[PDB]
């Protein structure tokens, strides 16, 4: 039988650890360097004669 | 009469010239590296038993 192979592993390294970042959806909004406001947006028109 | 003295001065150095950035109250929102945004918010709570 093909069985599936689990190598041996060390502990955790800390260094490793990212996930304790970003398993909420707030947190996810938190990770970001700035967030999305109305004021950000600028529309453009196009004016006829 | 003490009279109101004005120096003679060169011409305006580019360089010197910030305020095309934050005449208007838009601007001085742009200006900001991050909005203050609702979610950003944490309320300290103190539970008693």
């Amino acid at each position: 039988m093909h069985t599936a192979e689990f190598l041996e592993t060390e502990p955790t390294e800390i260094s490793s650890v990212l996930a304790g970042g970003y398993n909420h959806p707030l947190l996810r909004q938190w990770q970001s360097e700035r967030q999305l406001t109305k004021n950000m947006l600028i529309f453009p028109l196009f004016i006829s004669d």
